[PDB]
């Protein structure tokens, strides 16, 4: 094994053939060098972080004034037309016609004129009404509903007449019936039911602390088991992550079904796993309710654990019996706190006395479901029944609650809803009331996309690394950059789009009470590919949002508290200019509200320069972001004309390249320009972020085992970002690039190394264990994959010296057969250029020396080859794992710090609740 000097040597040389190609090639210098010479075309501008926060905190705040001004308005109308509704029974003469959605024109018939901000067809004349397919059509119960929420149109139109930013309005009612405004065609045996969402329970009920118990009896096993089971898991997906919700089992003594011992938060984790518990369950024993709800008291009791002190319940799933239990109830609920709720599952002859005398009692309802199907529907009725006090609160009930981001029904993106509820209170002067107004018509809700949102957030100001996010009282986030869809609710924490530590959780049990301030802390951050981790100081600016729940936050890398602008061409960006000026894309960002983004770019090229072109005034169009994407296109063209066009051809060099903040890429040949396969949004591609970030050169690998060619004809990409100094303050506007063909490193690299032999190993590496170069010949065709998938053994000793430190972040977004994905990704952690050891898997030990190299990301090992004695302890595998992620089992113990809503209506004395 050769000497530790000479492995130095060759890491130098390696070092500055590549460092100083890279450099000459991509032309950093004069970059630079005409950036900090013109000081003229552009102006640095503070990036005030307190002061953005606040902006887009009170703009926010505005939306949220205008889509709840029109759900009180919405609301107050529904319910002054249902006060004075005479309940027509005898439809026949009065034929009530309206649009029906999903429907056929197999024997109204709107034009469907399609307007922007909505993707399909529209028609503001009428209003869409939606039915459930199971539920039935035109008869005394619909009818009189299609009767009455016929005045609820002109309450549309006066709302997006007033307001034409307005995105969608809603009605729910006890039997269905979705009458939205902006009448569109539904999705195209389709389900869904409005009062089973969201949107609809989270404003008919109150955040409540319920409990699960089954009667899991061995007399009763059977089909009643499975139909408990889907019962169970459909109450689950009814409870939403404001409610605490906990599942046990009694057979003579009452058990938790789950590693669960107390109330849980009904997030998707946990109620997975009370949902896998349940369905693992099995029928021993004999009945004992004493004990069950015993047990279920002190577990209602259990103020030892998180709790929203707020609508304790209790759920039982039975069947039948001859116990009421009289003074178990007695002990623990005098003052009657709980309510409980009792079910007759499945089909059978047992005394069902004692099984209502319980709800009876204890301010509860008594449920039966004789088969599959009644389900849904008996689901929805508890929530009905719990607001009774929030009907009887009166003027305190009139409250909007704002849902968290979930996807939208007919493809519109991610959306929030508003909610509120209608009930029929009339006439306080004489109060004949105090009656059926204790049910409630529905729940009316507008809905917020988050386009909308985020056409409030400035994004393209700052930089690609920095951006906004907003979080709730519960502590997920309400935008993220990578909250993206998968397509159920989307739910990212805020510790769960980021990588934790103890500041980043400090701050998020500091700002989700809603204070503000600001914090600096010295941290590592992540990339936009899930390949690399980076390391950086970012600052925190936060406020709380006075109106709503919510509190935004800004970050800042401390190289973009400042940004750049323009004072106050066109052969650049033509595609026939192509031959001289290289195969440009240009970023489909919302240049202009007349033109649209195209994806296409070349297409998009044609529509951008057609409309640059054509007095050039645009009196209705964007001014900052056009200026600033023209002035980068000229330091772009500037680029290639001055230096890249002076070396036509490289043998080493297969392509450059230069992407900028604006929106402009130049890749010199043409043949080159069809190699391109990367998003044109300069914000979107990952190695723009990563080179920003690192001080250093940046060897971005390609992929491995890709649809179509793309390794040996594309070559290696290299980066580095440019950095600026205008007056001492620092600014980093673009990365340069390059690609180096295969060939002529494979070439450079026998000069040490030689190869046809399996005697020793040289490898180079870079942050994230990728595979760049290799002498045997056969690693070098399979250039791009992770090093581990091909020599663990190192890859792991590397890990144990402490050369690469890992930390895995758990993504909940995945295509799979809701599944968790386990994010590995590697990176330097000991700032020590030298490194040596043994690598002994028994008798037979290999001596390795591992050099990093100078001023990038590159690590060369000096192994000894396999050949000299077989070890593989495991294949290690850096990707997108499908496993299960952090046990919650243990993480229910000490949760997130959480705060709950102080608005509740419970334990009201007026309350009738005769049944
Ligand atoms: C609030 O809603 C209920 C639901 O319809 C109304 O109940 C109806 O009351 C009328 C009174 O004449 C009866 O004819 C109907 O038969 C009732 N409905 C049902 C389903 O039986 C109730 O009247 C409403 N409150 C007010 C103040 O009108
Ligand atoms: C909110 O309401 C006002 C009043 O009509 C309206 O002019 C405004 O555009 C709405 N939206 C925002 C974001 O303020
Ligand atoms: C609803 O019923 C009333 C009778 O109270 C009738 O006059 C009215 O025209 C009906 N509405 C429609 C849309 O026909
Ligand atoms: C990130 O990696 C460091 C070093 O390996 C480790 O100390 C830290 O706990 C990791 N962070 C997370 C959130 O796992
Ligand atoms: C864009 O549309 C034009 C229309 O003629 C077509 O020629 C071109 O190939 C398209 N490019 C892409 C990448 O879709």
């Amino acid at each position: 094994f050769p000497s530790a000097v000479t492995i130095k040597s060759w890491v130098d040389k390696m070092q500055e053939d590549l460092v100083t190609l890279a450099k000459t090639a991509s032309g950093v210098n004069q970059l630079v060098d005409i950036y900090e010479k013109y000081q003229d075309l552009y102006t640095v501008e503070p990036n005030n972080a307190r002061q953005l926060v606040e902006i887009a905190a009170r703009d926010i705040e505005k939306l949220l004034s205008n889509r709840s001004k029109a759900l009180v308005r919405l609301a107050l109308e529904a319910e002054k037309v249902q006060a004075a509704h005479q309940w027509r029974e005898d439809f026949a003469s009065n034929e009530v016609v309206y649009y029906n959605a999903k429907d056929d024109l197999d024997p109204i018939k709107p034009v469907f004129i399609e307007d922007a901000n909505f993707g399909r067809q529209i028609s503001y004349q009428h209003a869409a009404v939606h039915i459930p397919t199971d539920i039935y059509e035109g008869s005394t119960i619909v009818l009189n509903e299609l009767n009455w929420t016929s005045a609820l149109d002109e309450v549309f139109k006066k709302n997006r007449e007033e307001d034409p930013s307005l995105l969608w309005q809603v009605f729910g009612s006890a039997t269905g019936l979705a009458r939205y405004y902006p009448a569109s065609p539904w999705v195209d045996i389709d389900l869904y039911d409005v009062r089973r969402r969201p949107w609809y329970i989270q404003g008919a009920a109150s955040p409540k602390d319920m409990l699960i118990l089954v009667d899991v009896s061995g007399s009763v096993s059977g089909l009643t088991l499975k139909l408990i089971r889907t019962s169970v898991s459909e109450m689950l997906e009814t409870l939403s992550d404001d409610d605490f919700v906990n599942v046990a089992s009694f057979n003579s003594n009452a058990q938790d079904v789950s590693c669960f011992q107390h109330l849980v938060q009904a997030n998707v984790r946990n109620k997975k796993v009370l949902k896998d518990a349940v369905n693992n369950i099995t029928a021993k024993g004999i009945t004992d309710y004493k004990k069950g709800f015993s047990f279920a008291f002190e577990q209602l009791l259990n103020y030892n654990v998180s709790r929203a002190n707020c609508n304790k319940i209790i759920m039982l799933f039975t069947d039948g019996g001859e116990e009421r239990a009289q003074e178990i109830f007695n002990k623990y609920n005098k003052d009657k706190k709980v309510r409980v709720f009792t079910f007759s599952v499945g089909q059978h002859n047992y005394d069902r006395g004692p099984i209502q005398w319980m709800a009876c009692e204890n301010k509860g309802y008594y449920y039966e479901i004789p088969s599959i199907g009644a389900i849904r529907i008996n689901t929805q009725e508890y929530l009905d029944v719990l607001g009774r006090p929030m009907v009887l609160a009166g003027d305190k009930a009139k409250q909007v609650q704002w849902t968290n981001v979930y996807l939208d029904a007919l493809e519109l993106g991610l959306v929030i809803t508003g909610t509120l509820p209608v009930f029929n209170i009339t006439g306080q002067f004489e109060n004949k009331t105090n009656l059926k107004n204790q049910l409630i018509l529905g729940v009316m809700g507008v809905d917020v996309s988050l386009e909308d949102i985020k056409r409030l957030t400035p994004r393209f100001t700052l930089c690609p690394n920095g951006y906004y996010f907003a979080i709730d009282p519960n502590g997920y986030v309400l935008l993220h950059p990578n909250l993206q869809p998968k397509n159920e609710p989307v739910t990212l924490d805020f510790l769960d789009a980021e990588l934790e530590n103890d500041i980043k959780v400090e701050i998020r049990n500091k700002m989700i009470d809603g204070e503000s301030g600001e914090k600096t802390f010295r941290t590592l951050v992540k990339s936009q590919d899930e390949r690399y981790i980076d390391k950086g100081n970012r600052t925190y600016t936060w406020t709380p949002v006075n109106g709503t729940d919510y509190s935004l936050a800004l970050v800042l890398p401390t190289y973009s508290f400042y940004y750049i602008k323009a004072k106050l061409d066109s052969e650049t960006l033509k595609p026939d200019n192509f031959e001289e000026s290289g195969y440009t894309f240009i970023a489909p960002r919302d240049y202009c509200n007349d033109l649209k983004i195209s994806d296409n770019n070349t297409e998009f090229l044609l529509n951008f320069n057609e409309f640059i072109d054509r007095t050039p005034n645009n009196p209705s169009c964007n001014a900052d972001l056009i200026n600033r994407v023209l002035l980068d296109a000229g330091f772009t063209n500037e680029l290639v004309q001055n230096y890249w066009s002076k070396q036509k051809n490289i043998k080493g060099v297969k392509a450059r390249f230069v992407v900028t903040d604006g929106g402009i890429t130049r890749v010199y040949p043409k043949e080159a320009g069809e190699n391109w396969q990367e998003n044109p949004e300069t914000y979107e591609d990952s190695f723009y972020k990563r080179s920003l970030d690192n001080d250093n050169y940046v060897f971005t690998a390609p992929y491995f085992n890709k649809s179509g060619p793309g390794a040996y004809e594309s070559g290696i990409m290299v980066s580095k970002a440019v950095e600026i100094y205008i007056q001492g303050k620092l600014l980093k506007p673009a990365v340069v690039g390059i690609k180096i063909d295969v060939n002529s490193w494979i070439e450079n690299f026998t000069k040490d190394c030689k190869r046809n032999s399996d005697v020793m190993d040289c490898v180079i590496l870079d942050d994230g264990g990728f595979l760049l170069m290799a002498n045997h010949d056969d690693y070098t065709n399979q250039i791009g994959r992770f090093f581990g998938e091909i020599d663990p053994s190192l890859m792991r000793h590397l890990v144990n010296i402490s050369v690469y430190a890992f930390n895995k972040s758990y993504d909940y977004q995945s295509v799979c057969e809701s599944c968790i994905t386990e994010q590995t990704q590697y990176f330097f952690d000991n700032d020590s250029k030298s490194f040596s050891g043994v690598l002994d898997c028994g008798n037979c030990s290999r001596i390795f020396h591992g050099e990093k190299l100078m001023n990038t990301n590159l690590i060369f090992i000096m192994v000894e080859s396999k050949g000299t004695c077989p070890c593989d302890t495991r294949l290690l595998i850096q990707a997108e794992q499908t496993s299960d992620g952090p046990n919650p089992c243990d993480m229910v113990k000490q949760p997130r710090y959480r705060k709950g809503p102080d608005v509740c209506f419970d334990n009201n004395v007026l309350e009738d609740y005769t049944d």
